[PDB]
């Protein structure tokens, strides 16, 4: 069953991309080449990455978002969202639903030659942090900080299954909840499930697209929940969090890659 661009893959029946689609049709190499590999500078996807890195830098380095344990939810094949965080947290746990994404992640932790090249992104973060260290030293600190790579499902009461983890100080999730939640009630339940991994008063850091109904990996279209800022704030507060700050930007992806109307960033604390 293929729709050929009429509807997102795995959504003809339910209206939203199913979880099985990510296990079979989400190619981590093609995703990294499309969104985090840049042919010409100053591209729309490069501007979004630069803004994400600057916010993560401000959150973990300039602000007081630190702790012992950081859990990354829906990381996919990416590690850019952890570069500043490894300076504030001793241990980092990386999670995603796609087994292929976990394989691409584990290839980078072992520094395999066929792994993705994150050095231009690492150098940018080093410049943001005052050039105290260089690229290779920055990457090694993150690899030593990542202590576990697990499979996760935000729709389950126990997102990590039966794996025992201590209550985390922060939960980070970038560009995942819009793709993992078919509706707002599931979005609210997903936020609650992540709360079961947090200490009372732990931080919730979320960055995602705004009013996005789909995103593209080459020719493959994947569904996205078109949430507005107003809907996001209500869902976060309803799930039992207090928002410390909430930022929205107008910069969007290219329509040939996503139909978003900007992105948002928020830091919340568990009530
Ligand atoms: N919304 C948009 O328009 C849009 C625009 C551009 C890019 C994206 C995206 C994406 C990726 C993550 C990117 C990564 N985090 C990063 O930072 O780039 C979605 C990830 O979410 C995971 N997943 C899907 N279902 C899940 C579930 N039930 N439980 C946990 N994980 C789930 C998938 O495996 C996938 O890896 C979305």
């Amino acid at each position: 069953h293929h729709s050929s661009g009429l509807v997102p893959r795995g959504s003809m029946e339910s209206g939203f991309t199913s979880k099985d689609t990510y296990l079979s049709h989400f190619n981590p190499r093609d995703y990294l080449e499309k969104y985090y590999k840049f042919g010409s500078r100053h591209s729309a996807e490069s501007q979004i990455l630069k803004h994400l890195l600057k916010n993560l830098f401000k959150i973990f380095c300039l602000d007081g978002v630190k702790g012992d344990l950081l859990i990354d939810i829906g990381s996919g094949p990416t590690i850019y969202q952890l570069l500043s965080a490894c300076e504030s947290f001793k241990e980092i746990v990386v999670t995603d639903y796609s087994d292929q994404n976990l394989q691409e992640l584990e290839k980078w932790l072992k520094a395999a030659p066929a792994a993705f090249d994150w050095s231009p992104v690492v150098t940018y973060v080093c410049d943001l942090e005052g050039n105290r260290v260089k690229g290779p030293e920055k990457e090694e600190k993150l690899r030593q900080a990542v202590k576990q790579v697990l499979k996760c499902d935000v729709t389950q009461s126990q997102p990590l299954g039966a794996v025992p983890l201590p209550p985390a100080d922060c939960v980070l999730s970038t560009l995942c909840l819009d793709a993992a939640c078919p509706d707002l009630p599931t979005y609210c339940r997903a936020l609650r499930n992540l709360g079961s991994l947090l200490k009372p008063g732990g931080f919730l850091v979320i960055m995602d697209a705004l009013k996005s109904s789909y995103y593209m990996i080459g020719e493959q279209k994947f569904s996205s929940l078109p949430l507005g800022r107003e809907a996001v704030e209500a869902a976060v507060k309803e799930a039992g969090y207090t928002i410390e700050w909430f930022e929205v930007i107008s910069q969007s992806y290219s329509s040939t890659m996503a139909n978003n109307e900007g992105l948002f960033s928020l830091v919340a604390r568990k009530l």
